[PDB]
């Protein structure tokens, strides 16, 4: 009861600075008005009180508990609407788009640059609830927008980071939202708004066309590009399986195998070269020749690497996974240069050196082990198990074979030597000497032990849904594996074909027809009789 | 015997393709390291082959990656068997 | 049987509120100097320890309750959790007494609990240098 | 149903490291708390006692009823 006579009050007292649009000074809190307490209080009457009695319906809430990532931080869009839409108010999210007085814009931007849209991307946790009130919020303002602001395209706004709300849950790993905005269907008169339109349906066969707008990686910055070398979701597999996405893949590596199968049989007969080649250390000639064919493969794999590296975001997401195979691939062609280089000079540690140099290669070979769909799952299990797997057992076991050796080095009186000794025990092909047999049995059963805990971590991931998952993994190696294809690192304008075919699929809110590139995917539905028919582009199957 | 029959055959299925392979790419690197270390190609793959079942600290370190190799390929054929322990 | 004790219990803490208010009856030692918390921690009551610390009284005699919400906003809220005899620092805390003093199979349990749970990770990750 | 178990077990294992160093050597420890006034006793005096905070979000309180605070204002 207060609140209308405070207001009367300053506005009787001629104040310069008015009460209602007053905000809080405190760092921690900056920003934040009366409007916003309002809405958050969940008081629809309270807010158009404070809105008819001259309300800053854009107040920018900045301060160090909203807008943030840190701990116990509340962010949304830092503007009240934003407020309102986040917190699953729609009738308040009305009355601020609708009213007289000052009615909110969906442009409006926050301190970050996002919109209410990328605001309703950011507080998706793909929980059920929560993706529920995102995906309704969302179409929401969506058809909100189209009524109020016809000739602007709001999930075209780019954030500071240069983003739109599709390719901000694509970084931020947002699956719910992104999954419903591939397949957004409006059974409305605002059909434009969809992104996925039906050509034609018979019975239950049915052709829909799904949009390729920031779906396409022949444009720059696209979903797939970013999902592949800039988001560090964990959840990035499953986002390509979605259905234009998968498809569009599909379609992608079908015509791309034989470059795959190319890039294969050269690689193939490199290590057919170089392991004849080192297998050996008139023939003089021919081995000087293939030493100089090597010299000149392994530069031109590092030349390829060292560009990787450089056209890969932050070292590919810090090559914390997926990317290190392609380090362990450049770090064997930087073994065999230097063993190339030393051979040139004659050094006493080129031989050795090329031999590891080689043994890694036909390791790496492994990487087209990725294909042909069945070996590349068991790939995926493999990099998965030897990942922290076999690093910590053999982390551990170093450790054990050095504690061994040096009491071996104390009870017999090189460091090495011992080592090799346990190695070679490794393949496994009188009280002081009864403490000896002692000391091996019980480096035998620490062993053991270390070998038997190692079968845990491979039972864990068992545990986990294995099935769903290594498929998606794979899909996901696969699609990494197109875009390096297509881009072609010196032939770079091969990535120079748009997928899809044009279509008008209908009209916007602008007079001017909805032209956009769709894919074409073919359905069928046995449950669509109960349901109403869906608007076609053509009635008859064409094409 | 015969489920047995089925689970030998479908694991046949999978060791041919994919751990033969691997298997076979692992035995011809190995016994071109060792023709390296060295100064009957054959004959050291046999070698390696018995090694399998059965410039010094260097071999050391390629002899425990190999042990480290064939035991990740045990480990994957646990998880293939563990993948058919599904009910 | 948990829920019967739990219920018998809060009534016991209601009636103890109404008919002597000067006197905190959890503060009472057996001779061995355990207060029911204590005591619950040592013989390894899940139930009654859970409920003890996630213990909420919406009714007038409110100060019994030992979790308390510091602020709501929006989804978002800061729960308190009372320390009385949980903290590390009086001599027989809980902590120190599930850790050394009580005999249990299922005591590792009692750490998975939520209010020891965010303060025993920010111990670690404060001891962690 | 012994996984979740056995990571009970660790955090127990890295509970009594944590108890162990706190012990210290042969300092003094360092309550973990903030002493807040709660409310009001029987007593006119206010109970003040050290609460430890934990956040928490759930997105399924909007048809649930708002519980009594302390603060009406998040403030520190």
């Amino acid at each position: 009861a207060c609140i209308q006579p405070l207001l009367e009050i300053d506005r009787d007292s001629g104040n310069p600075q008015p009460l209602v649009n007053a905000q809080c000074t405190d760092e921690y809190y900056r920003g934040h008005s009366a409007l916003h307490i309002a809405i958050e209080k969940r008081s629809l009457q309270c807010v158009k009180l404070l809105v008819e009695n001259g309300a800053n319906v854009h107040a920018k809430a900045c301060g160090h508990f909203f807008q943030k990532n840190q701990d116990t931080c509340f962010y949304f869009g830092e503007l009240p609407l934003s407020l309102a839409a986040c917190t699953k108010q729609w009738d308040v999210v009305n009355y601020l788009l609708e009213n007289p007085h000052q009615p909110a814009s969906l442009q409006a931007q926050d301190s970050l640059g996002n919109t209410v849209l990328h605001a309703l991307v950011m507080i998706a946790d793909d929980s059920a609830e929560n993706s529920a009130l995102v995906v309704r919020m969302y179409d929401g303002l969506l058809q909100a927008g189209a009524r109020l602001c016809p000739n602007v395209q709001l999930e075209g706004i780019p954030n500071l980071e240069g983003l739109t709300p599709l390719k901000l849950a694509a970084k931020e790993g947002k699956i719910e939202i992104f999954k419903h905005i591939l397949q957004r269907e409006f059974s409305a008169p605002c059909q434009s708004l969809s992104r996925k339109f039906t050509e034609w349906c018979y019975g239950p066969v049915r052709v829909s066309l799904y949009d390729l707008a920031s779906v396409d990686s022949w444009e720059e910055n696209s979903v797939l590009e970013i999902i592949a070398f800039h988001s560090r979701s964990p959840h990035r597999h499953r986002m390509v399986v979605l259905e234009p996405l998968n498809k569009l893949l599909q379609a992608k590596w079908d015509r791309l195998i034989p470059r795959f199968c190319f890039n294969f049989l050269c690689y193939l007969v490199y290590m057919l070269i170089f392991t004849a080649v080192a297998y050996h250390q008139a023939g003089n000639s021919m081995l000087l020749l293939g030493h100089i064919l090597i010299l000149l493969g392994g530069v031109y794999l590092l030349l390829g690497q060292l560009w990787y590296f450089w056209r890969r975001r932050l070292f590919i997401w810090i090559s914390f996974m997926d990317s290190y195979f392609e380090i362990l691939f450049l770090l064997q062609a930087l073994l065999t240069v230097l063993s190339q280089v030393l051979c040139f000079l004659a050094i006493e540690w080129y031989l050795p050196l090329l031999v590891s140099s080689l043994v890694l290669g036909w390791l790496n070979l492994l990487y087209y082990t990725r294909g042909f769909q069945h070996t590349g799952i068991y790939s995926v299990m493999i990099q998965k198990v030897i990942l922290r797997d076999l690093l910590r057992f053999l982390l551990v076991y170093l450790v054990f074979l050095f504690g061994f050796a040096v009491a071996l080095v104390s009870l017999s009186r090189s460091i090495l030597d011992a080592s090799l000794e346990l190695f070679k025990f490794t393949i496994g092909m009188l009280r002081f000497r009864g403490v000896v047999l002692l000391l091996l049995l019980a480096y035998v059963l620490l062993t053991y032990v270390l070998l038997l805990n190692m079968l845990i971590a491979l039972m864990s991931e068992t545990v986990n849904s294995v099935a769903t998952d290594s498929w998606s993994i794979w899909k996901l190696q696969k699609a990494i594996s197109v875009l390096e294809m297509e881009n072609g690192y010196w032939w770079c304008r091969r990535k120079k074909q748009r997928a899809g075919v044009m279509l008008t699929v209908g009209t916007r809110p602008d007079g001017s027809p909805d032209e956009r590139w769709c894919f074409r995917v073919g359905e069928m539905n046995w449950a669509t009789w109960e349901q109403t028919l869906p608007r076609t582009l053509c009635e008859e199957p064409s094409g």
